[PDB]
């Protein structure tokens, strides 16, 4: 017996609707307005250093955690 | 016999030193500068719409495609 009745989750990265928003141009230069929810709920502030990290084409913001 | 000598890659979030930045202020508003490099590598522009997906309290950068 094969259970292929039973898939679980839907892996579709674009299909999940997580957060929409636009880049903005901040001079001459991109800047995307983070929201400020976020910033408290990973705990960082303004001024602060994130590390970007591309991964697998994926764009992965990792805080610079100072604890 | 087991393998303890063997550890393959260090998996260390913070210390793997990608991209370093800071959330400036734009306005009263979060922003941080996305580095035009990525921009052109993931092939967004600006006003384009992403997608901010949290994901196992990591911030998770996807595009919104439009192909």
């Amino acid at each position: 017996n094969h259970k292929v009745h039973h898939h679980h989750h839907h892996m579709s990265d674009d299909d999940d609707k997580g957060i929409h928003s636009s880049v903005k141009r901040w001079g001459n230069s991109p800047a995307v307005r983070i929201p400020a929810t976020l910033m408290q709920a990973l705990n960082l502030n303004i001024d602060d250093e994130v590390k970007i990290d591309l991964v697998d084409g994926k764009l992965i913001i990792e805080p610079v955690r100072k604890e």
